[PDB]
């Protein structure tokens, strides 16, 4: 019937069309007959002036306000004239102009993506809104050139996705900034921009690592209660709770190790809580584990080997063996007497021992094997001059400070018959009473020795002599046990000299005789 | 010194050496003189028989009991003889035989390793212990042939640091839940003894699998007038993890509109979408809803899926119509084909129930016709008459199609205006009267009557007189009449005249009736 095309948002009084002459009616007819024009929507967008008989724009025309995002827009206007009654229906189609730019819901939007997020994972992103319809509507999206991310759009309606091309890391890149540009295909060309500032969330993917797998620490033997050994330090590359670690022992530690050593969980300092002995254990090997606070927590392992240094804290324990009581006087030099065994609990320089004895002593000490010493006899010996020795043996434990261990040994010398029984002085003379009764003691001879026991035993005897052959009698009788001389005859008148022999009882028996004389002629 | 070599743990009374003749001593001296042999440690390991003067093993010799894990083992025996006193020291070195196998601290050891463990990561393992000393001590480790793991041992020395298991290829819980391996430690001695430890390592589930739907987008159709709490669709998320990491919670995305949240709600556990508000097609044609689902794991991964729901236009609105251009007068002379009033029909609904069908009374000369779109004009056809038909009340019925169909009726009152097209008619022509003989002046004689079919001024009867030949003769104008009433007055003691009845309308129409009076007295 009739179609008019009018551009959106036109100048006031914009020429639409000569509707008057188009319907075969003159202005002259238009003036008297009642001219009515009615339309839907606003109905005041267009109006006709009768003076020149034309149709024109009165107010601003917003197509998107009336028809929204619909493909076709047309305004139905009816024209009524009276006397006579006549009605004509005319439709005016509104043309869309690119006056509406691509508008994003927000200029700035921040997204949060985990670090451990794998590739091919897409993230939903809201598109820009546009009230325009057709070619002058947004169709082209352009993402900033980035290494990690790429853009993806469904060909149809559906939120566009952001795909992770390269893996992300918090430590390398804490924050990532991108810009998304949406451009519509219209004249003039309009701009849409949204800047995305995405922050990388820390994921516990860094295990705690020590400086080296093994550490070596020297430790004294007699360290007091609560002595520091070493503090271990672990490095972690995460943030906050994932970045700090607690130190602890491994579950495979020995009971003794746990008994002697302890570690503070927070500090990671190793302190001694038990008496450690070098003789008990020379060194300790301790496995250590450190764990962070993150839920997927990773452990860090390192083993400390501590060595205990031997301090001279034990005196050289020695034992006297093979106790030999007798030592003969005639013993030639080079004869062993007793045995000595010296041992030391300590080890090393303060483990070796040097033994010695009294210098003012004929005996000398010499060792044959290891720390076993044998007491050998040197120089000559005499029982009578010196009876017994009480030798004190000193054992020196080297190192600083040096220790001492002494032993008292009692050794006695055995008597050997090498002396002879000697009377006081030769010779002896006595004078007996004239009328001498029988069985009367006249004199008691005496002898003394230097030896002991049977070697010092004096046995008195008499000699026979020629005068005995002269036949007076068996004369005097002597007592071997006492040395008393007994007479059994009255003296008569008609020089007596006889030898009294005192002897020993030892196996090499030795004796001497003294001359005793009696003179009687009364 | 003097050296004799004896293997550890020998048979009872094993020949060691002829110590008697070796020390320059005859049997003759050996028998009576006390011949003593004494040693530290046990001191009962060796003893000499005097009958033949020889040295032999008396008790079991355990080298590991005496020297432990030391390189060199030697027994110091001292020989004491009396009369005269003489002492001879002899050392007997014990040779080690491989009688102690490589022993691990435990036959079975279980390790717990995370799935997310990166490559080149090593795990500490304790080595095997051995009481043997020398060549017959363990130095060689052999790990079971495994794809994922490889063995690592420090070369400087053994028992300096625990040997490690290094991850060559990454492991996964879903593919391999458990891994069993065997570690064999072999010492270099003859014969060779082996020590073994069986490792049962378990793979720990790590939340590294994101929840995934069947497809990114789903399409569901939904009616318009759905009641409060109507189910739309149930969504399904698939997860490949274990336990708390394997089950997911359903929720809306944070980017949803407030209206969307107002019209739709979702159960977190089930993942079912239900409507809790009245949705209207005129309000919104379709809804696009983003959905997010998150698992219970500490490193929780999200899953996104968008539901597109379409609203169907249901006939719940009657076609709103308005009567326009109200025209009260309608002339009788109006030619057929001529429009009367205007009707404007609009419908809120769209589609099959958007189209409207109008109609009018079938028993009526009027017809309804549309020229453009859904704009209708009521046009008059055929002739009409005021007197025959006084007024019309046109009822327009509008039917809204679809199931069920809607109805909208309209009553329009139109009246036709009277037009003078009829003529005043007397009862019957003609009329004749006889006047009194002795007639007085100014006397009423008769009252004429006339009637019309029209209305108002057109039905107004006005009585008048004609001149006539008798009147022209100038005798008189005869009777004088009142136009309003039609009364005839006589003023005098064969008369034929015409009484003309006329209208009062602008197009005046009239008719004449013959009136006669007879008086000759
Ligand atoms: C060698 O030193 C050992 C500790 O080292 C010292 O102490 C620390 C604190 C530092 O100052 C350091 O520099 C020192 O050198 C020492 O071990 C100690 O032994 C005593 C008893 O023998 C313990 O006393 C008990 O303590 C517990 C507390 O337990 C703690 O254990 C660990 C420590 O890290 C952690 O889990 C906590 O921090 C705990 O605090 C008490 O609970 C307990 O009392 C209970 O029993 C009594 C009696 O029934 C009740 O009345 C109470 O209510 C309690 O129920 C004891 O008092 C002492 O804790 C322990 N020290 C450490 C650090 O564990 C060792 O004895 C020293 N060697 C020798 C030979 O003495
Ligand atoms: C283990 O040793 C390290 C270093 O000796 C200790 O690290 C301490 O804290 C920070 C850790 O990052 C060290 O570096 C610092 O980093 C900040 C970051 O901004 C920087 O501003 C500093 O200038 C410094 O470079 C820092 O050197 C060190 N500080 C102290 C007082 O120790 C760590 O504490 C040790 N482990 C334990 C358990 O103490
Ligand atoms: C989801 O649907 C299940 C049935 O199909 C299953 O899920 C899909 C994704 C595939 O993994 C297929 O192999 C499965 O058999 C139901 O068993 C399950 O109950 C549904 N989910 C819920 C929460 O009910
Ligand atoms: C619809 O009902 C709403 C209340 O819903 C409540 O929660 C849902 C999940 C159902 O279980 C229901 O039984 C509960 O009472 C009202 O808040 C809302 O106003 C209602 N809308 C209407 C009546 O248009
Ligand atoms: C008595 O002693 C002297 C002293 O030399 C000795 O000559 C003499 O032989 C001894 N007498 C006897 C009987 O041996
Ligand atoms: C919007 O589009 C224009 C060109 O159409 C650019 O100049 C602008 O920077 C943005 O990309
Ligand atoms: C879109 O993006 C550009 C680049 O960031 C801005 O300059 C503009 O103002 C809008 O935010
Ligand atoms: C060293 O000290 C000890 C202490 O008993 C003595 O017995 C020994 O004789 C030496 O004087
Ligand atoms: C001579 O001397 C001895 C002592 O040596 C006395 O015992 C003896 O009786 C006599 O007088
Ligand atoms: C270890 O290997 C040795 C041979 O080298 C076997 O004899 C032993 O039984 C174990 O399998
Ligand atoms: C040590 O390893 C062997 C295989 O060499 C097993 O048979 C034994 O049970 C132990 O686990
Ligand atoms: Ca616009
Ligand atoms: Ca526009
Ligand atoms: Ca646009
Ligand atoms: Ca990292
Ligand atoms: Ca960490
Ligand atoms: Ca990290
Ligand atoms: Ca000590
Ligand atoms: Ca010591
Ligand atoms: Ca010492
Ligand atoms: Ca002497
Ligand atoms: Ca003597
Ligand atoms: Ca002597
Ligand atoms: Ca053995
Ligand atoms: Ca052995
Ligand atoms: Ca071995
Ligand atoms: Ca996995
Ligand atoms: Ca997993
Ligand atoms: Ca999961
Ligand atoms: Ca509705
Ligand atoms: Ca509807
Ligand atoms: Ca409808
Ligand atoms: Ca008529
Ligand atoms: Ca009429
Ligand atoms: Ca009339």
């Amino acid at each position: 019937q009739l179609h008019y095309s009018v551009p959106e948002e036109a100048k006031h009084g914009t020429f639409v069309g000569r509707i008057a002459q188009d319907l075969g009616l003159e202005l002259t007819e238009l003036v008297p007959r009642l001219f009515r024009v009615a339309s839907k929507d606003r109905g005041d967008l267009l109006e006709v002036n009768l003076q020149n008989g034309i149709l024109f724009v009165n107010s601003r025309i917003d197509r998107e306000e009336l028809c929204g995002r619909s493909a076709e827009c047309s305004i139905h206007l009816e024209v009524i004239v009276d006397r006579p009654l006549q009605v004509f229906h005319v439709e005016v189609e509104v043309k869309d102009i690119n006056d509406n730019p691509p508008m994003f819901p927000a200029t700035q939007k921040a997204l949060f993506i985990l670090e451990s997020r794998l590739l091919d994972s897409r993230f939903p992103l809201e598109g820009a809104s546009d009230a325009d319809v057709g070619s002058n509507a947004l169709l082209t999206y352009r993402l900033s050139t980035n290494e990690h991310f790429s853009l993806d759009v469904p060909p149809n309606v559906k939120p566009l996705g952001l795909v992770l091309r390269k893996p992300l890391d918090r430590e390398e890149a804490a924050e990532i900034r991108l810009l998304l540009t949406a451009t519509d295909g219209g004249k003039p060309e309009l701009t849409g921009t949204v800047q995305l500032l995405i922050t990388v969330l820390d994921v516990n993917d860094n295990a705690p690592v020590f400086d080296r797998s093994l550490y070596t620490v020297k430790l004294p033997e007699n360290v007091p209660n609560g002595t520091l050994v070493i503090k271990v330090n672990a490095s972690d590359l995460d943030e906050g709770v994932n970045g700090d670690v607690m130190y602890s022992f491994s579950s495979d530690v020995s009971s003794d190790i746990k008994s002697k050593f302890h570690m503070d969980t927070v500090s990671g300092e190793i302190t001694v809580i038990g008496i450690i002995d070098f003789e008990e254990s020379k060194a300790y090997k301790i496995p250590l584990e450190a764990r962070d606070k993150g839920f997927p927590q990773l452990p860090g392992h390192c083993t400390i080997l501590v060595e205990v240094v031997d301090a001279n804290d034990n005196a050289p324990q020695l034992t006297v063996s093979s106790l030999s009581l007798p030592v003969s006087e005639d013993s030639q030099p080079g004869r062993v007497v007793t045995l000595i065994s010296v041992f030391d609990r300590d080890s090393g320089a303060n483990g070796q021992v040097t033994c010695s004895l009294t210098p003012h002593i004929p005996f000398k000490l010499v060792s044959t094997f290891k720390n076993y010493y044998s007491l050998v006899l040197d120089s000559a010996l005499d029982r009578e001059t010196i009876a017994n020795y009480d030798v004190i043996v000193t054992a020196r434990d080297g190192g600083s400070p040096s220790l001492w261990a002494t032993a008292s040994v009692s050794v006695e010398v055995a008597d050997v018959n090498d002396n002879a029984p000697l009377f006081a002085q030769p010779e002896y003379t006595v004078f007996v009473k004239e009328n001498n009764p029988p069985g009367a003691h006249i004199f008691t001879v005496s002898a003394m020795d230097a030896d002991a026991q049977e070697n010092a035993l004096v046995s008195y005897s008499l000699v026979e002599r020629r005068v005995g052959e002269r036949l007076l009698s068996s004369y005097v009788s002597v007592h071997a046990e006492s040395g008393k001389v007994f007479a059994l005859q009255p003296l008569d008148h008609e020089l007596l000299q006889f030898q009294v022999s005192a002897r020993d009882a030892g196996v090499p028996a030795l004796g001497s005789n003294v001359t005793l004389q009696v003179f009687v002629l009364d």
